[PDB]
Protein backbone atom coordinates (compact mmCIF):
# COMPACT_ATOMS: atom_id res chain seq x y z
CA UNK A 1 0.00 0.00 0.00
CA UNK A 2 0.81 3.73 -0.26
CA UNK A 3 -0.23 7.11 -1.61
CA UNK A 4 1.20 10.51 -2.62
CA UNK A 5 -0.44 13.62 -1.04
CA UNK A 6 0.12 16.83 -3.05
CA UNK A 7 -2.03 19.98 -2.67
CA UNK A 8 -5.66 18.80 -2.49
CA UNK A 9 -4.93 15.53 -4.34
CA UNK A 10 -4.39 11.89 -3.32
CA UNK A 11 -2.53 9.70 -5.89
CA UNK A 12 -2.89 5.87 -5.42
CA UNK A 13 -2.58 2.67 -7.52
CA UNK A 14 -5.91 2.39 -9.40
CA UNK A 15 -6.22 -1.26 -8.26
CA UNK A 16 -6.01 -0.22 -4.57
CA UNK A 17 -8.37 2.82 -4.75
CA UNK A 18 -11.15 2.85 -2.13
CA UNK A 19 -14.91 3.64 -2.52
CA UNK A 20 -14.24 7.19 -1.23
CA UNK A 21 -11.49 7.60 -3.88
CA UNK A 22 -13.96 6.62 -6.66
CA UNK A 23 -16.68 8.89 -5.22
CA UNK A 24 -14.20 11.82 -5.17
CA UNK A 25 -12.50 10.90 -8.49
CA UNK A 26 -10.42 13.58 -10.29
CA UNK A 27 -8.70 11.40 -12.97
CA UNK A 28 -7.83 7.71 -13.56
CA UNK A 29 -6.08 5.70 -16.29
CA UNK A 30 -6.33 1.87 -16.24
CA UNK A 31 -3.38 1.50 -18.65
CA UNK A 32 -1.18 3.38 -16.11
CA UNK A 33 -2.60 1.75 -12.93
CA UNK A 34 -3.14 5.31 -11.54
CA UNK A 35 -6.05 7.10 -9.79
CA UNK A 36 -6.16 10.63 -8.31
CA UNK A 37 -8.95 11.70 -5.89
CA UNK A 38 -9.64 15.01 -4.08
CA UNK A 39 -8.81 15.64 -0.41
CA UNK A 40 -10.15 18.06 2.19
CA UNK A 41 -6.69 18.61 3.77
CA UNK A 42 -3.51 19.91 2.07
CA UNK A 43 -0.73 17.37 1.38
CA UNK A 44 2.98 17.91 1.94
CA UNK A 45 4.58 15.93 -0.94
CA UNK A 46 6.38 17.61 -3.90
CA UNK A 47 6.22 16.01 -7.38
CA UNK A 48 9.62 15.88 -9.20
CA UNK A 49 9.68 17.78 -12.59
CA UNK A 50 12.77 16.28 -14.20
CA UNK A 51 14.19 13.42 -16.25
CA UNK A 52 16.18 11.72 -13.41
CA UNK A 53 17.03 8.03 -13.85
CA UNK A 54 18.39 7.42 -10.29
CA UNK A 55 16.60 7.65 -6.95
CA UNK A 56 15.45 5.60 -3.98
CA UNK A 57 12.25 3.50 -3.44
CA UNK A 58 10.55 2.04 -0.37
CA UNK A 59 10.12 -1.77 -0.32
CA UNK A 60 7.67 -2.83 2.43
CA UNK A 61 8.47 -6.61 1.96
CA UNK A 62 12.02 -5.81 3.15
CA UNK A 63 11.28 -2.72 5.38
CA UNK A 64 14.10 -1.10 3.32
CA UNK A 65 14.74 1.89 1.04
CA UNK A 66 16.84 0.88 -1.99
CA UNK A 67 18.89 3.22 -4.27
CA UNK A 68 18.24 2.24 -7.90
CA UNK A 69 18.81 3.17 -11.51
CA UNK A 70 15.53 3.07 -13.56
CA UNK A 71 14.48 3.26 -17.19
CA UNK A 72 12.59 6.32 -18.64
CA UNK A 73 8.75 5.83 -18.72
CA UNK A 74 7.68 3.47 -21.53
CA UNK A 75 4.89 1.15 -22.82
CA UNK A 76 5.74 -2.41 -21.61
CA UNK A 77 3.92 -5.77 -21.75
CA UNK A 78 2.95 -6.87 -18.22
CA UNK A 79 1.83 -10.40 -17.42
CA UNK A 80 -1.59 -11.05 -15.83
CA UNK A 81 -1.96 -10.40 -12.06
CA UNK A 82 -4.84 -10.64 -9.55
CA UNK A 83 -5.88 -7.09 -10.63
CA UNK A 84 -5.38 -6.92 -14.43
CA UNK A 85 -5.26 -9.38 -17.32
CA UNK A 86 -2.03 -9.41 -19.45
CA UNK A 87 -1.81 -6.03 -21.23
CA UNK A 88 0.55 -3.19 -22.14
CA UNK A 89 1.10 -0.78 -19.21
CA UNK A 90 2.01 2.79 -20.22
CA UNK A 91 4.32 5.40 -18.45
CA UNK A 92 6.09 2.51 -16.58
CA UNK A 93 9.70 2.74 -15.37
CA UNK A 94 11.73 -0.44 -14.49
CA UNK A 95 14.68 -1.12 -12.08
CA UNK A 96 16.52 -4.24 -10.96
CA UNK A 97 15.28 -4.81 -7.44
CA UNK A 98 12.99 -6.74 -5.13
CA UNK A 99 9.23 -6.32 -5.05
CA UNK A 100 6.09 -8.30 -4.20
CA UNK A 101 2.41 -7.40 -4.97
CA UNK A 102 1.83 -5.81 -1.52
CA UNK A 103 4.73 -3.43 -2.22
CA UNK A 104 2.47 -1.43 -4.62
CA UNK A 105 2.15 2.17 -3.41
CA UNK A 106 5.82 2.39 -2.28
CA UNK A 107 7.22 5.77 -3.38
CA UNK A 108 10.21 6.23 -5.75
CA UNK A 109 11.88 9.62 -5.23
CA UNK A 110 14.79 11.55 -6.60
CA UNK A 111 16.51 14.82 -5.42
CA UNK A 112 13.57 16.79 -6.99
CA UNK A 113 10.72 14.98 -5.21
CA UNK A 114 8.30 12.14 -5.91
CA UNK A 115 8.89 10.29 -9.23
CA UNK A 116 6.28 7.54 -9.04
CA UNK A 117 4.84 4.59 -7.15
CA UNK A 118 5.45 0.83 -7.21
CA UNK A 119 2.92 -0.85 -9.57
CA UNK A 120 4.43 -3.99 -11.21
CA UNK A 121 6.92 -6.81 -10.66
CA UNK A 122 8.41 -9.89 -12.24
CA UNK A 123 11.68 -11.15 -13.73
CA UNK A 124 13.56 -9.53 -10.79
CA UNK A 125 12.41 -6.08 -11.90
CA UNK A 126 10.26 -3.59 -10.06
CA UNK A 127 8.03 -1.32 -12.15
CA UNK A 128 6.98 2.17 -11.10
CA UNK A 129 4.06 4.23 -12.42
CA UNK A 130 5.42 7.70 -13.39
CA UNK A 131 3.68 10.81 -12.08
CA UNK A 132 6.17 13.55 -13.25
CA UNK A 133 4.22 14.29 -16.44
CA UNK A 134 0.97 15.08 -14.45
CA UNK A 135 1.70 18.83 -14.30
CA UNK A 136 -1.80 19.71 -13.10
CA UNK A 137 -1.01 18.07 -9.69
CA UNK A 138 1.02 21.29 -8.80
CA UNK A 139 -1.91 23.73 -9.36
CA UNK A 140 -5.82 24.11 -9.71
C1 LIG B 1 4.93 -4.69 -7.19
N1 LIG B 1 4.44 -5.95 -7.74
N2 LIG B 1 3.14 -5.87 -8.19
C2 LIG B 1 2.60 -6.92 -8.72
C3 LIG B 1 1.13 -6.80 -9.02
O1 LIG B 1 0.39 -7.76 -8.88
N3 LIG B 1 0.69 -5.59 -9.40
C4 LIG B 1 -0.73 -5.31 -9.50
C5 LIG B 1 -1.00 -4.16 -10.45
C6 LIG B 1 -0.68 -4.52 -11.86
C7 LIG B 1 -0.15 -3.77 -12.84
O2 LIG B 1 0.00 -4.55 -13.96
C8 LIG B 1 -0.46 -5.75 -13.56
N4 LIG B 1 -0.89 -5.80 -12.35
C9 LIG B 1 3.34 -8.20 -8.88
C10 LIG B 1 2.82 -9.31 -9.54
C11 LIG B 1 3.56 -10.47 -9.64
C12 LIG B 1 4.82 -10.54 -9.09
C13 LIG B 1 5.37 -9.45 -8.44
C14 LIG B 1 4.64 -8.25 -8.36
C15 LIG B 1 5.24 -7.07 -7.75
O3 LIG B 1 6.39 -7.01 -7.35
ZN1 LIG C 1 14.73 14.35 -10.38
Amino acid sequence: SGAIYVGNYRVVNRHLATHNDWANLVWEDSSRDLLVSSTTAQGCDTIARCDCQTGVYYCSSRRKHYPVSFSKPSLIFVEASEYYPARYQSHLMLAVGHSEPGDCGGILRCQHGVVGIVSTGGNGLVGFADVRDLLWLDEE
